[PDB]
Formats: structure tokens, sequence, C-alpha cells
């Protein structure tokens, strides 16, 4: 079918567009998406997500078209466009800072420490660990960011993203909702598929039916509460 | 090179997809967009809006990508998809009914009578008339629709739509914010470019700089006030 030896990892160059998403960045770093990270359409994301991760079109079409809002182009984005705050990009990221008090675009090792330290005693991250991380990340934003946005919508996106790293970077069936720390850490830290370390694309399709109960369970265990107005309104386009 | 004589009006057939937008319906009825009203992308809308109306890519890209959310496809819609309540489609339409209490899709003459009767004594609709109509239409939804939604966002979209019919169906410079009743009525009632009646595509580009002050003025004269939730959250995709 598809050859991963034909999709080598290469570090992004100075003019390669990268965004706040390790999922799409990794695909770009492997040429599943254009290495320059530009002129990326939803069909390209669908194909790239399938080929790279076995993530199905249901979630990628839905998230894809929302992400398209971040650009000024008709049907494409640069990966960096996705940093636009309040479309998808949200406070209390796993590996980026809140835009009001820092860089919401680039990987940040200090931020990532909370996740990297989660689930002490196991060699995997799992649903309970992901939930604790989300709780701790949100508490941090509430403590240090007086403009924190925390809504039903941001909470759901956050849980989705956790479900993604648990499933896409899994060793076993993605259903189990657990992934080796060695895989997940390479994914975030280097935005690389950890092939060397033993990772293989899931042979189980990762789609909304599979992700949905993982997402809800992460949310449930995270002891989440809304902030302020709880308005789930998205930013519809740049420079508004 | 655009030839309007090569773009005759034809009535939609029973299986030609039509939506709640007279702008896009008219383009389809003239073959500027596919006559079947299916498989329509943002680039196609951009080109069709330029060719047909001299509406620029700035507004069509922004509106277009929001409209894309209404389908289950990667990068296209049917025109009917746009009826999805709470993405763009809203209560207090000029020519459709509120979805909670009627058909939010098709032209309705009874609804349209408020607009058709506006600006008594002149042969044009203008900013003040458009504002009065919006005020009256919203009062109608507040009176008769127990599920009425009225937000900053819906109010602004409504004013945008009014600005569109004032500008795209204009005889003079679209800047003036006035259009012959004969043109606007055919546009809504038949979803036809009133070529026979003397209408010609604007030679002035219709873009956000031009529309913005018209929109704000319509809003201002309309004596609009928030009435409830006022959360400008859009529906992000169908069947949620
Ligand atoms: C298999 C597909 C994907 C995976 C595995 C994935 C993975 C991730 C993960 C783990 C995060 C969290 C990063 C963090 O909190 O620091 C994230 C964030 C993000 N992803 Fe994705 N993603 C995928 C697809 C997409 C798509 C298709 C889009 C856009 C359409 C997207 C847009 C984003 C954005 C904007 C963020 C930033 C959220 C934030 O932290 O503020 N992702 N992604
Ligand atoms: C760029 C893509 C466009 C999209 C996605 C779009 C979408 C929509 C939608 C979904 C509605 C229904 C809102 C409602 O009344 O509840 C609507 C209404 C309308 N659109 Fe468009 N439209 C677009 C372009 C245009 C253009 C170029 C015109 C030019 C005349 C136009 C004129 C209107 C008007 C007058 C209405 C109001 C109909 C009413 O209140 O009864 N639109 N549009
Ligand atoms: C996650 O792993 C830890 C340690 O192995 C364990 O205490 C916890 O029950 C696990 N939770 C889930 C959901 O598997
Ligand atoms: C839609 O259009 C694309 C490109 O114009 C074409 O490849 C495809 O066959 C079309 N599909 C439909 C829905 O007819
Ligand atoms: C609209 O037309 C009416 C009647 O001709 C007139 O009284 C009013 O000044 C006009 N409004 C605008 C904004 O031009
Ligand atoms: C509409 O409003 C009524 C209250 O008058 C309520 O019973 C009903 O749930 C609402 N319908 C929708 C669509 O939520
Ligand atoms: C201002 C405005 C006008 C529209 O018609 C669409 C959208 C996206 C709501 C933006
Ligand atoms: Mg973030
Ligand atoms: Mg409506």
């Amino acid at each position: 079918a598809v050859d991963f030896s034909a999709h080598p990892w290469k570090a992004p160059g100075p003019n390669d567009s990268r965004g706040p998403c390790p999922g799409l960045n990794t695909l770009a770093n492997h040429g599943f998406l254009p290495r320059n990270g530009r002129n990326i359409s939803v069909p390209m994301i669908v194909k790239a997500g399938f080929e790279g991760y076995n993530v199905q079109s249901d979630i990628l079409i839905l998230a894809g078209k929302v992400g398209m809002l971040t650009s000024r182009e008709a049907d494409t984005i640069s990966l960096e466009d996705l940093k636009l705050h309040g479309t998808i990009e949200h406070d209390a990221s796993l590996s980026r800072e809140d835009v009001a008090i820092g860089d919401n675009l680039h990987f940040n090792e200090a931020i990532f420490t909370t996740l990297a330290n989660s689930n002490p005693g196991a060699d995997v991250y799992n649903i309970s660990s992901a939930a604790q991380v989300q709780h701790d990340r949100l508490a941090d934003s509430v403590a240090r960011n007086p403009n924190v946005t925390n809504t039903d919508l941001t909470a759901t996106i956050r849980s989705s993203e956790s479900a993604f790293y648990l499933t896409v970077m899994s060793a076993g069936d993605p259903l189990r909702g657990e992934a080796p720390k060695k895989f997940v850490n390479v994914f975030f830290q280097e935005e690389r598929m950890p092939i060397k370390e033993g990772w293989k694309r899931s042979t189980t399709p990762i789609n909304l039916p599979l992700l949905g109960p993982i997402i809800d369970r992460i949310t449930e265990l995270s002891d989440w509460k809304p902030t302020g107005d709880n308005c789930g309104a998205i930013v519809l386009g740049p420079g508004l």
C-alpha cells in the first residue's frame, strides 16, 4: 500500500511553515503533507492523516474545514495560520503557552513537563494520566492568564487532542487509550513518527466512533468546570 | 472575458439544489455556478461572484469557508446545505421563515412583503429602508418565534445581506447604498439577474471596504438591541 521508507523525517527548514499542531507538523516533517507546510487543503489533510496515522475522514473533514478559517486563502492554509487564537487554538495547550502570556505556536519543553511527568510508574500515558494533565494545564492557565478562555468547546477540543496522542501514537489497539511514553514524547518533542523506536501506523481506523468515548472519559476524569460566559463562539477569519 | 448573453436565466429543475441565499441561487440560475447547485467550492463561489456581480474575494472567501462547514464533504457544498440553522442561516430573514416555525429554505412572498413595501414613495430601496425592514423582521421573530435567536453575529450577518442587495442590484455606484425596487424584487422573487429590466453588473468592485460602512449604518438606523444570550457561536458542522 504505502511506504514509510519513502516518507523520511527531515527537520523543518527556516521557511517551512509549522503550526501549533504536532499531528500536522509531523505529517509535514515526513512529506505526507508538503514539507514547506504551505498551500495545504482539507483533501490533502484527509489523505495525509489516513496514510500517516489511519485517521479517518470524518474527524479530518470536520476539523479541517474549521482550520481553513484561519487563512485568507480560498481553500488552503499554511500550518502556521492554525495558531490563530480562538478558532481552534486555545489556552491550556499541552506543549504551547497561552497566547496572552507567551508563544502559542512553538513547542515548549517547560510546558510539556506536565505531560512528560504524567502517569508516574508506567511506561505509557493513558486516559487517567491525560485527564490529570488537562486538569493541571487548565489550573495553570487560570492561575497565570487573566484572559484565559475555557469553554465547553475548548474543553472538548482539548480532550480530542489528548485522545489523538493516545491513539495515533499507540502500540496496541488505539481503542485501549494508551500510548508508550517513548512514542508520544518523540511525537511532541521532535514532531517525528518514532519508527526507529518501534512505532507503526495503527491497523485499526481512528475515527469519531472510536475517539468519542475516549474524549468523554478524559473530560469526565478531568474534573472540568467552565470559565465565565462559557461562550463557544469561534473566530471566523483572520484580522477580525 | 465574461459574456452575460452566454449566461441565460433558467428556472431550477426539481433536483437542482437551491439554498436560502438569493445571491448564490441567482448565480446558479445563470450558470455562473453549476446549474445543479452541487459540488460547489469556495474558488467557484469567488469566481462566480466576481464574474456575476463584481463582488471581490475578500468577502466571498470569508463567507464561503463558513458556508463550507454546512456539508459533510471535504471542500464543497450543495447550495441547499447552506440552510443549516445556526451556521450562517438565521432567524428574521428578509424572504424566508424562521426554521422553528416554518420553511427557512425557500422564498416566501408573505415574508417578503415587509421588504417589498419598504421605502414608500420612492422607486429605490436604501439604507434607511433596509434598516426599518430589519427592525420589523426581528420584531416579527421576537413576536412569533419561541426559539428566536438574535445575537451581535446574526444582526451583523443580516446587515451584510441587506448591504448585498443594495449594492449588487444597484443601478448607480454601489457606494450610494440604493437599488431600484424593480431590480431587487426580481432578484428575490425570481432569483434572476434583471437584465431585461436594465440591470448591469457593477463596474465598481464590491468588497469589505465598500460594504463595511453601509453595514454599520444599516445596523445603527435599525435600533438593534441584544435580547438574550448574545453568544455568537456558530454551528461547526452538520448532524451535531
Ligand atoms: C491525526 C490528526 C491530528 C493529530 C494526531 C493532532 C494532534 C494534535 C495534538 C496532540 C494537539 C495538542 C497540542 C498541544 O496541546 O500542545 C493538537 C493541537 C492542534 N491541532 Fe491537531 N491533530 C490532528 C489534526 C488536526 C487538524 C486536521 C487540524 C486543523 C484542521 C488540527 C489543528 C490543531 C490546532 C489548531 C491545534 C492547536 C490547539 C492548541 O493547543 O491550542 N489538528 N493537535
Ligand atoms: C460567499 C458565499 C455566500 C454564502 C455562503 C451565502 C450564504 C447565505 C446564507 C446561508 C443565507 C441565509 C441567511 C438567512 O437569511 O437566514 C444567505 C442569505 C442571503 N445572501 Fe448570501 N451568501 C453568499 C453570497 C452572497 C452574495 C454574493 C449575495 C449577493 C447578493 C448574497 C445575498 C444574500 C441575501 C440578500 C441574503 C438574504 C436572504 C433573506 O434574508 O431572505 N449572498 N446567504
Ligand atoms: C493508567 O495507568 C496507571 C498506572 O499504570 C493506573 O493507575 C491507571 O489505572 C491507568 N488508567 C487507565 C484508564 O488505564
Ligand atoms: C466534483 O468536482 C470535482 C472537480 O471539479 C470532480 O473531480 C468530481 O468528479 C466532482 N464530483 C461530483 C460530486 O460530481
Ligand atoms: C431613502 O429614501 C427616502 C425616500 O426617498 C428618503 O426619505 C431617505 O432620505 C433615503 N435614505 C437614505 C439613507 O438615503
Ligand atoms: C422552543 O421554545 C419552547 C419554549 O416556548 C421550548 O419548549 C422548546 O424546547 C424550544 N425548542 C427548541 C428547538 O429548543
Ligand atoms: C461579516 C460577515 C458577512 C457574511 O455574510 C458571512 C460571515 C462569515 C458571517 C461574515
Ligand atoms: Mg494553544
Ligand atoms: Mg433565515
